[PDB]
């Protein structure tokens, strides 16, 4: 497995629930970048150099991701859900001294990050989603289109152990397709070899994949409650948001949705497909750069 | 593999689409049946025999599926629409002389069914369709808790080989998954373990299996169209139809209600089964479609 982090150390943060890996470079303000599916904190290898130039940078496997370790789960998927991955999250940033540091996620990262700063918004300075809209946005607008778009949201929820055992035949070939089926070129050749064997690696694990499942099921069912909750009550996000989304990428009108859940966010297209950091790592190092940047 | 149709003949039937086969038994007017997925013909073996009784009975596999022949399929999954397969079924029955029948179908069957009355309702004298609602409503329907519910339109719909490697690895384990997580109990006890091993080793063919993800796709893509076409010109189904549904089926989460949009002349009912009423339930729904064909 490739070292992609030039010039980060390598960190086991321990907390109630678990070690979390992380890469750690770079000094001055501290920044959290959180990756999502079905990849590992290896994802921001292109921008996370970019970064370190400003701002202490922490790169860090989600819990039940990566190098991360695996909290046991239970019926209601609890350790998986946006929320208690927020609350992992902020136990490593405490072990570390940061109590109050940007955040920047990806995919189910920045699931994680929007409910992070709904459920604690005085741990974040500043917040950066990449191409997402909220779950419950997408369960909202799960029509036809939708269902057969992103069918896996539905597909990984059934209750284990069907798409575990489906998983299981060939796990090389659905990591592939996933990460070229999103991004604009249709194929794998946004990315670096060495970063898709990283994912490859971590999806052969067949431990690592029913924590994807246990995360796709909290996006179901208890990440869609907490979101619903939020909505019911008109609360909205205060921390200073930046919402960039792929022109051909999942999310997309993307600043609109965003608006009706945060109070200060601005935002921006970039020609790429989901990937945001990988297939497009100039542009969306700059927009995180200037964002982040006081 | 067991004979489930004890005195029934077997016929292999040549159509321009390929061979449909089919068990033939009885005498009277003509009545074909048809199952959908992930079953056989064989799925019948418990109502077939009483139907005989009354009517000539012809239990077909669809076609791509069973032993009836594979067409390639194509970029709009063409052969595996239920108009072509419909089309298909009507060139086999007038290899057999029947020219105007009574049919009844479950699952993707049911819905060759109402497509091929909505298409050619001349060749129809009455129609049962078994715990289904029209393709369009379905779809219609979508939303978190449906898609969550009844999952697989949209997994097996995916573009390939999407479904096709994912189903390859253990195919024996979804296929029996699907026959027991659609009964009233979640468990196989409704089937016969020898119609189950119909299922399974048709089930294991790659070739059938690619079949079945072409049925899925064309039902979410030129199915649907279809069915949208119909019903926003406002065109109900003219011949005398019978809506029998599961009380605990995939349909009801009544179908009646819903079919009286299709169709001009339905009447229905449910039954206490869950989705595989000819086997989960098969003296009442041989009941009900003796009756119903018989009116
Ligand atoms: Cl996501
Ligand atoms: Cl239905």
């Amino acid at each position: 497995l490739a070292d992609l982090f030039p010039g980060f150390g390598s960190e086991w943060i321990n907390t109630s629930s678990g070690r979390i890996f992380a890469r750690v470079g770079g000094d001055g303000p501290p920044l959290l970048l959180l990756h999502g599916f079905p990849q590992t904190h290896v994802m921001w290898h292109r921008v996370a150099p970019k970064l370190a130039e400003r701002f202490k940078v922490i790169v860090a496997d989600l819990p039940g991701y990566g190098w991360s370790d695996m909290p046991e789960s239970d019926e209601q998927h609890t350790p998986y859900t946006k929320r208690a991955m927020a609350k992992q999250l902020i136990e490593a940033m405490e072990q570390l001294g940061h109590v109050h540091f940007a955040l920047a996620g990806h995919n189910r990262g920045a699931r994680v990050s929007y409910r992070l700063a709904l459920d604690s918004p005085g741990r974040l300075s500043k917040l950066a989603v990449l191409d997402i809209l909220p779950t419950y946005e997408y369960w909202q607008r799960m029509n036809r289109a939708y269902a057969l778009k992103i069918y896996h949201w539905s597909f990984l929820a059934q209750p284990a152990p069907l798409p575990e055992n489906l998983l299981g035949g060939d796990p090389d070939f659905y990591v592939k397709a996933k990460l070229a089926s999103w991004t604009r070129a249709g194929d794998l050749s946004a990315f670096d070899p060495r970063a898709v064997e990283h994912y490859r690696i971590a999806f052969a694990d067949p431990m690592r994949r029913h924590v994807m499942c246990e995360d796709y099921r909290a996006g179901a069912y208890a990440d869609f409650e907490h979101d619903k909750i939020d909505v019911e009550a008109g609360n909205k996000i205060p921390v200073p948001m930046l919402a960039l989304w792929g022109a051909s990428g999942i999310a997309q009108t993307p600043l609109d949705v965003w608006r009706k859940w945060a109070s200060d966010v601005q935002g921006a297209p970039i020609e790429s497909g989901h990937f945001l950091p990988e297939e497009a790592p100039d542009q969306t190092a700059e927009a995180l750069v200037r964002f982040f940047s006081a």
